């Protein structure tokens, strides 16, 4: 019985991973007092897992940069964790960006997630600018399914290489649900001579309607079986959570077996799903 | 990438099962007003899935038979579903059992789950007795991992055959977590010439401490990876639920692929996990 | 990589059976002073594994010595090829009156009238003995047909045997198919595999040929060229036996009977792999 | 159809010296494609490695490859050493960086400049402990192959899938040379566990459990270890592996028997 045997082997291998998996968590600036409370609850909960770092988004063109910086300082003060602000360049001048970068460095914030931003400079230009300011750890975005604006898959891949050559020392992927796409992309990164680990960004899905809208805008494929899995659950938050957890747990189990030892979670500021997924990877308090 | 491909295929096959899976749900008589409320909530919720039948346990030697009968009538009146009482013989005389059986039949209750009972007559004796009373549908217990009191695996298997030959038309298994054990047992049932479907009894685990105590008393193996999965979760009900759901969903996905189209859920009177597992099998309102 | 994953699952399942496997060990009466010492050493070494019982081929003395030395259930083998239906009742009653409640009832190899079924019936007429009888997955050489020999096993069980122990075999599929045919025939006792760990292939093959036990081509090839290499034979033979019991365990076998040939090393190691440890 | 090679180390005692030559005679009868001898900067030096290589060549006629490292050696020293080896009929070198400047790829390049050596290099299915990433380590192996290595020999492993997945990644990366599994037959688990822990080589739970309780039982360890190794090579062979490199630790019995099971016989 192949399928049963395969499952037992996959599960046992996952069990033996305990203590070898590095994780990171991504948060966004709360917009309500209710979300603020939720976030700090989640930060406390997830901090107990000793993530390698956490990060905080910055909405391009939002003009709310101060919120990002304030959350980052709060995290460092409260937890002692490495906290990395996201920084976009599409909405700031190089001079403004150098000032922002210098202030981060002087405030002990020395890992930046460097992005172009949701709509002059491209992300690689930001990477170069940041390294000129100081010796930052820099993480950049990777797209196993190709960024929607890329002229070609080759162009997008060479762009990642450009960002790495400019000084990026981590790549974090856009979320995906087609696991084969990530694995094929990881191999293509080797073919392009990219020597940094390609860290999968995991989106645990509880609100499928919303995840689908974003996937559709970002060129991320939702397999037919996954669409079928969430069909009929618009008003059943409980079942959606269980189904979503199952999907994410399956994904990390397979990725772990294929040698992935780094995961970045898009928490949407909630701890429950990411914490449980980490538990299955042997990442525990 | 074998593991990824295998998952996609398994998931898609599960998606195509929609509308082909029969399910049944097992409940027990509530002992508190709180549990009473929970049960009827669960009955309403699960009834919407159109189970082939539901059943209600009867604790052997408990002397609380009237509770079982009362719950069964309540279910039939409320839902129109086929509801099957469990009946044990270890604690009643044949005459008492015939009276009980006749009263059930005359009350429109014509499917009985016939058991010996947790500690004279063996279950096969009860099956014979029931068929003498009337043409009941009769379900009996099967043990993929061998009943703890059996002289041998062969003896236990021939006992199942005895119960089927006496008139049992369904076999429902003790819960298991070693899926290969069920599949091997299903094949052994064919070797013994048993022509009834062997319906897996599924226990969705949220309280592992308690499931383990019962498994240990019933000769049910808990794989090491499963013990590791629940390790450290004694005080984390949320994570236990997500982990447990993941395990049960994986099990039914594999069983479905191997051709199982009937599942019996040990609900412990709660709807959430069983309902979600059914959802993944395409059993939906 | 199905083969790799399958092996990992099989090995892990074996690791998890630890503490749930019943084992028994078979010994023979020593013919020399050297073998005498070897035997009691093996007994001391193997007793630490807490076997469900041990047996001695046919003897009465060894059985007694084992019982006193270790307190293990020691079952003498008894054949009806030697004595008369009356002497058997005398030798049997003599056992029960000493603490010997388990007997391996056999017809016996024939030297250069009644069958084992008759011996089981006889032994039981004396007392409520534990009776173990021989089963033959590949059919006893004298039997007229597979079904006839199978029905014979049924007779022996119906007569009072509560255990069947198999002739040794090397084709696991043969054992498994036979086990299935037994249940189909309504035989409700376990069919306990008799395992022969092979270190001397020339000798094992001689015996296999006389007993209708098949030696698979892969096994013949595995031992080819090792007539003068005792060390490699031991490693090859241990590997074969370990693989066999690993497969058998996954198929739900929880009882094993070891033909030790009075040596502890190989059986002790195989038991170790089954989680049967001091 | 199966090729084998055996790895030895320079004996540091009279007792081990006797054991090694016994093992060489035993294993040479299997006609390995080559044998190799390790180097320890503080456990024998280059002269001891070379002495054993010469002895093997003289005694058996087999191709014998020294493991040559580049730590604490200058490029001019390495060129002089390589020239000497080539002139002495040593035509296969296992080119390594070394257990603590140059990386192994630099040594491969240097050696190919000297002469058309057969060169074998180290590969790590579970990633070299110092690599900045699995991607970087794979790109390094490709650098070594592109510089002229015609063979990769893996660190030992006990998770067979790890080797299989690694081989697939090598092929995907366009690394076209054989990725030969290094096999460590285990008769002393305490010693093996130490070696594995230091190199990030996973020991499956079932394997640790298999050796539990055998600290003082050498005989059972041998039988259990032989079973593990025979099983591994059987699976690997089924998956198309036609070359095996045995970490003998100067003992012949286990490797010889494993080879027997692969059909490699005198
Ligand atoms: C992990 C992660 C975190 C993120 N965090 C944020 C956040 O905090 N705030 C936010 O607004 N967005 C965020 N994003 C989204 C991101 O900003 C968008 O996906 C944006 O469209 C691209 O950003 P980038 O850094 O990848 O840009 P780039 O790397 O510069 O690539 C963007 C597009 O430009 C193309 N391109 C690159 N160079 C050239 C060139 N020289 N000429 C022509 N085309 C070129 C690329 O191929 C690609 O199609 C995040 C995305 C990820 C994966
Ligand atoms: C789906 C399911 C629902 C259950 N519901 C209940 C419930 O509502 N109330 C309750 O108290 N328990 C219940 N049980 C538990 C059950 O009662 C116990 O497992 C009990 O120990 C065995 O019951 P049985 O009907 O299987 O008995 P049996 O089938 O009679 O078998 C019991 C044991 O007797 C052995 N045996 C059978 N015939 C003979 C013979 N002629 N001579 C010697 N040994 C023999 C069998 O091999 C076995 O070991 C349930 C179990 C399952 C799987
Ligand atoms: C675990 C084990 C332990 C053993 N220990 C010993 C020992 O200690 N001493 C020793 O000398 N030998 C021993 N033997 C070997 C055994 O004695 C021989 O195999 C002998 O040939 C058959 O013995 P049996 O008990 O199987 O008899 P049987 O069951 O009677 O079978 C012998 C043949 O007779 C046939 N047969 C049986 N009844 C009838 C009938 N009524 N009509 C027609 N045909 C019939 C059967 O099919 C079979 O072919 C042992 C064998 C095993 C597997
Ligand atoms: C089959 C085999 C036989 C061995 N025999 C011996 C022996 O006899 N004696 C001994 O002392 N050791 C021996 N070793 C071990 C070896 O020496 C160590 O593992 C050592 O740490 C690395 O050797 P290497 O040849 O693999 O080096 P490399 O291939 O150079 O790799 C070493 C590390 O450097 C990294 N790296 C490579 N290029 C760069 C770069 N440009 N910038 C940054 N990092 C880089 C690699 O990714 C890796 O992490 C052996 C190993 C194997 C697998
Ligand atoms: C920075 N993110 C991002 C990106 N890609 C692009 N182009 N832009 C981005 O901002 N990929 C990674 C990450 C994805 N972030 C997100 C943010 C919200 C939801 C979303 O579905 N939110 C729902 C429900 C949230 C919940 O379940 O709590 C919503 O209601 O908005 C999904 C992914
Ligand atoms: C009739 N049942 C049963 C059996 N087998 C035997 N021998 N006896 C039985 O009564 N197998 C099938 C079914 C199993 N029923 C059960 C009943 C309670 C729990 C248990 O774990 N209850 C926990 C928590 C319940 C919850 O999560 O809500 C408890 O606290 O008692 C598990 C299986
Ligand atoms: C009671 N036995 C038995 C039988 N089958 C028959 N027909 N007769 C029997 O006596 N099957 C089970 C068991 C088999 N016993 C044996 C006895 C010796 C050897 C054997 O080959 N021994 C070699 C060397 C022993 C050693 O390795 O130390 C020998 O010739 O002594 C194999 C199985
Ligand atoms: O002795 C085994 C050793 O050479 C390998 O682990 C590579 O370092």
């Amino acid at each position: 019985f192949f399928h049963a045997s395969q499952r037992d082997a996959l599960n046992q291998s996952l069990a033996e991973v305990q203590g070898q998996i590095n994780v990171s968590f991504q948060f966004f600036p709360p917009r309500t007092s209710e979300m603020e409370q939720t976030l700090w609850n989640s930060i406390d909960r997830l901090s107990s897992l000793k993530p390698k770092f956490v990060s905080v988004t910055y909405g391009a063109n939002s003009g709310e940069r101060d919120r990002t910086h304030s959350i980052i300082k709060g995290i460092k003060d409260r937890t002692g964790l490495e906290a990395a602000p996201h920084l976009t360049c599409i909405d700031a001048t190089p001079d403004e960006l150098r000032t922002i970068a210098r202030d981060y460095w002087n405030n002990g914030i020395r890992h930046i997630v460097a992005l172009r931003g949701d709509l002059e400079m491209y992300a690689s230009d930001l990477v170069t600018l940041l390294k000129e300011v100081a010796d930052f750890d820099i993480s950049v975005a990777a797209y196993p399914e190709v960024h929607p604006e890329a002229k070609s898959a080759q162009a997008d891949l060479l762009n990642l290489k450009r960002k790495v050559d400019a000084g990026a020392n981590r790549a974090i992927t856009q979320f995906f649900f087609d696991v084969e796409s990530y694995l094929r992309f990881r191999d293509r990164c080797v073919s392009a001579g990219i020597d940094v680990e390609i860290i999968p960004g995991i989106l645990p899905v509880s609100n499928f309607k919303q995840a689908k809208k974003l996937a559709d805008m970002t060129n991320v494929r939702i397999p037919a079986w996954m669409a079928q899995m969430f069909d009929g659950l618009d008003d059943d938050a409980e079942t959606r959570k269980l189904v979503g957890a199952n999907i994410a747990m399956d994904m990390v189990k397979i990725l772990s077996r294929e040698g992935v030892k780094d995961f970045h979670f898009y928490t949407l500021n909630r701890a429950e799903m990411s914490y449980a997924i980490c538990h299955t990877l042997g990442v525990r308090p």
